[PDB]
């Protein structure tokens, strides 16, 4: 286990080398704007009739056609929603890839899972961000950068793992340190934390608090700061110094009561479905189970949208950052 | 309840008639090949750019394109897997179908089940054979058969159940007997039996036992001699003799332990799910997952294919059957 | 771990011995031939107003008293159902043992145990063959051979890994691979086996699906074919291959069904029960229940088997494997 | 099914044979004396240094040594304890068994199961009473009998089933009727019968009544009278006439709380129990027990009948029975 830094990594493998960035969403208009400030030979290949094509074309990047882009560079950089990069890939990219030719991802879905069958005789590695697309580009301007995995799935120019570790300094990951891995433990780990932890976590855990003081009468907007504005202002001490930094910040009174009632909410009913959530992953239930939400035409996760955008947390906690100025 | 057997069947109502055999996989191979064995009038219908035809071609056999061997003949083999039959039938069969025609299956699962409406004035019969496709063939080349299921769906002609008799003899199904039963019996007797039995329940019981003894501390290497290679040797008695010529040969230590433990293993909870195994089987609700699995692209399977080949038996098991010689 | 096989082994140590094989039973008569057939100086020791010494002598072997072999040989290798092999040894054996003399078995039972304490000076070895008697013949009929365990639990002359291995050779067992073990590995794993998979498991698995169908109201015929009689197609290829060569083989509608149903069959209840099973045999309690069985005079045993002869199974299966020729 | 009775017997096969009776305990002295009553050739086979000896021969009988008896008597009837019948009858009758004799007994225990293994030639049937052999007598005297099976194991003069018949009628059985039935079906009702309902289930059934008053605090004089003698007055009844005979002579205040509680006392728990307890004997496991209760020495048997002995409603029941002159 070796971590990469920036002083371990160098941009050899990609000075003299065209790299085709295709998409601009999250990640996609992120990770191409940080290659550019770093002065890296970057092409956008967006649709003619969407959206973003205005917006990358307004940012001062070189807009072309997928296939434009795609035909013309060394390195093709995929940063579009899995569900539909199976399409894309099959109609607008693999008639442009030629012998010697590389195929990056920021996420080992596609590949690992078998949506994305590459030709003999091409590179396919990964560059994975471990963060939001937002906070990728955000950190890189203020000097830091995110965590990043680096992954060799096939290795034809024995030039692969350069590659992917030039264009992992390019983005700004390097700061943080670069980690070598494979799809398979990228792809798994990776939904695994979003589900559990990162995003299925954290909102239920904040959704299950609020409406505990508001059932018991206490005001909607006291509870907002307590359960959910408060939390951001505790996670950066964890960023910082872990748990340590934060037990220390906190009055002993917090850190009392949050010693002995914790294991209590996480309880081992929770630790059991953890296991079993990491299991549906690992043998393909879950995509199995999200091919088929997008197959069907996404009314459960449409459907699921729309009653959390009427969850009264949501109300009164749009209502409480607009009038301060936290958001426009 | 009548058996049929080689006294009692003809090749009278094929001996003027061509054949095709749309497949050249597990059965199709195995079944094309011992029909030509008995001197019948088979031609095979395979892809053109696909592997099989060069395979059928080394063969000895009048490889010809799916559309001209379904056009030249009278009865229409199809040997291809239940999920792709649908598309291949409507494209490149169903045009070439006219009246008087015989449309021959192995397996009801595509007629039963409605992925298959043949058209009016057309014979519509199966010849299944109960084993392997390697099985059959070699089976047949030993001077024996392997067991066979004969059904009519559609009669028009008035000649198909004399038609599948005939094509059942030539297959080498008559020497161990055939019995005439619905498209319904065969379809649902067959998902159960490999689901509960032949397939999931043999694997899961070796597997169980294995990992027993190896968590015991036990050596791999003989817990594979003990628990699954010795198994072969075993069934063969009751393939021979039953369950009475088996206890006999076995000493009576194994012939005592395992008739006061095997309620232990195989228990009223195990028996509970062989009844809903079959009501998920009888309601569509096993075909509505399985051809869900094929839209959605196999992640799920195919990961199942991944983790059951990281299995430590597989590994010590192909171990032992190299140094010996049993697998190349 | 180290495995012998034909290369790895030589007759040296047995080149100039007399070897007693008493008794003439499953693995007596299998062992016994194959000795001779590897032209080897072989004594049968059988009972004078028994059955088998007719046998014997009907073989072309030098069939002569227990006593008269025992007294002759320089080793005695012990073929005679455990539960008697106690007294069989201490009055017919024991006496004729001379220090440099071998005792030798196929199974550690009466050994490990302590049914039988050999006297001091007198060579302990086993030789165990991994399949039942039957096969053990047959196997090597073809030009192959059964797996087989060597084992020492006294030295005297220093010779004993040597003379087992000699032996082992001779049965066949180094064809297909020969592993030193201990007695108490032996036994354990052989009781475990033959009562958990190979002999209990197997046919309450087969039972319980056979019943399952019939009691649903499928024909019982068609319920033999499907659960009982095309398992014996399918071992074959694990035998040969494992589980990859099976699943390939078999339909993909059959893997992916046996792959998804099978943890519903093998549940955790019956993993449970097998931890249970081993631990009865370890602590010596299977043992105690079936000596005390032999004692009482078999009549659970007995009634056992009577009831299992009245099986609808094993009514439906015999006619069938009759009319094919199967079975005489 | 056809019930023999009086009219439809006769003494043929029986008026010229002699006929052993072995043993003089319940059965034994019980149906020897009733067959002499009815003018028939018997000879009782007993123990010289034994007390029953002395006892036959006060009775007016023939008193023989066994083996005398055995190589008088065409006839060999065995009643002794099942327990001891075995070693018995290898030593004291097998040898006078000649090829065209008839050995009978009163129930199937030791030839089901297999204790006593008959030789080629002889014949074996069973007359059966279904009753304690203290009433088989009383029953006679009074011009009454008891039920009686007949039962046919080997039948070698083509004579069996006319001399158990005749011997039936002598006994007095073919008063209150005799069937036909297997040895295997008298051995297993006759077992569970005596288990779970004439001896096990009332005598059970009083002591939890009896206790229920007594730690009431109700006299046990009183719960003795209202518990368990008046039972032997309502048993009566049914003998007589059913359960309608006995609903009608007692109260229908008695009428409406037995109908209304009894579903309380015998549940569904015990309904499952008398299930089990069935199969134990199907399946020999009953035998096993009792089987290995007597190699043991009967310490659990024995400490049984102390413990029972020591019961109160024993003492209470024995001071009220011998007050009244019921018992000397
Ligand atoms: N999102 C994250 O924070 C994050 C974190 C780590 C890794 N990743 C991985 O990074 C990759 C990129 O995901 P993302 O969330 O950033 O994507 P995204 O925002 O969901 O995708 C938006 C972009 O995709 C384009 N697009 C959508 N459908 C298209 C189609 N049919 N043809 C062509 N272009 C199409 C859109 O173009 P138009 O304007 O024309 O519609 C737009 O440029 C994924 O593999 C994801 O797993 C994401
Ligand atoms: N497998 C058994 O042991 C078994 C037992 C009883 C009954 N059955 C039944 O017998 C039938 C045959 O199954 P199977 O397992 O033997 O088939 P299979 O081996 O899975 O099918 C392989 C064959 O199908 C061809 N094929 C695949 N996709 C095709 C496509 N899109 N167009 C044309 N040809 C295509 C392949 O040709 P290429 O070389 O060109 O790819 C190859 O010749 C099924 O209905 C099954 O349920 C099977
Ligand atoms: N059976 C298997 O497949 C298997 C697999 C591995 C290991 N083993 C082990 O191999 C050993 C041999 O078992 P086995 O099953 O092959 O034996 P078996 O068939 O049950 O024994 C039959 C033989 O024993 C003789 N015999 C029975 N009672 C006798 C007595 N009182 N005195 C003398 N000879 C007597 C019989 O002679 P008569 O003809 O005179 O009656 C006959 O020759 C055992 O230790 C067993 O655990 C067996
Ligand atoms: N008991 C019943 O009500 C009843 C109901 C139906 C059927 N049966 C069946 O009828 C049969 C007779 O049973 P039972 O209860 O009447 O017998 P039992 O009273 O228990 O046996 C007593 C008799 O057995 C003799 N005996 C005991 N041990 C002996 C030995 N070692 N050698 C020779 N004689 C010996 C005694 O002779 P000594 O005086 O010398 O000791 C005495 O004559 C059994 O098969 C039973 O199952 C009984
Ligand atoms: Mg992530
Ligand atoms: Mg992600
Ligand atoms: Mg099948
Ligand atoms: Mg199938
Ligand atoms: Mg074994
Ligand atoms: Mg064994
Ligand atoms: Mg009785
Ligand atoms: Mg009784």
């Amino acid at each position: 286990m070796k971590v990469f830094y920036d002083s371990d990594t160098t941009f050899d493998a990609v000075k003299d080398k065209t790299i085709a960035v295709i998409g601009y969403g999250s990640q996609g208009r992120a990770q191409s704007l940080n290659m550019k400030d770093s002065g890296l030979k970057v092409v956008v290949g967006l649709r003619p009739n969407g959206a973003s094509w205005n917006k990358a074309k307004e940012d001062g990047h070189e807009v072309l056609s997928i296939e434009e882009a795609a035909e013309k560079a060394d390195i093709i950089h995929i940063l579009i929603p899995d569900e539909i990069q199976g399409d894309v890939y099959n109609k607008q990219i693999k008639p442009y890839l030629k012998e010697g030719k590389t195929l990056s991802f920021s996420h080992g879905y596609n590949i690992h899972y078998g949506y994305i069958v590459p030709p003999e005789g091409v590179n396919v590695v990964m560059v994975a961000p471990k963060s939001p697309g937002a906070m990728v580009r955000r950190t890189y301007e203020e000097g830091f950068g995110v965590p990043g995995l680096v992954c060799v799935e096939k290795d034809a120019t024995g030039d692969a793992l350069d590659i992917a570790l030039g264009m992992a300094k390019g983005v700004g990951l390097t700061r943080a340190g670069v980690i070598q891995t494979t799809f398979r433990e990228e792809t798994e780990t990776d939904l695994f934390g979003e589900q559990a932890v990162l995003c299925g976590g954290v909102t239920e855990l904040i959704k299950a608090g609020f409406e505990t003081l508001v059932e018991a009468g206490y005001s909607p907007e006291m509870a907002y700061f307590e359960t959910c504005h408060e939390l951001k202002l505790i996670i950066d001490l964890i960023y910082q110094k872990g748990f340590a930094g934060m037990w220390n910040d906190v009055s002993n009174t917090a850190e009392y009561g949050g010693l002995t009632r914790r294991s209590r909410v996480i309880n081992e009913q929770s630790r059991q479905e953890m296991r079993k959530i990491l299991k549906e992953i690992q043998d393909g239930r879950f995509t199995k189970e999200w091919a088929l939400e997008n197959i069907s035409g996404k009314a459960h996760l449409n459907s699921m949208r729309r009653i959390e955008s009427e969850l009264l947390i949501e109300e009164v906690g749009a209502k409480l950052r607009k009038m301060c100025g936290l958001q426009k």
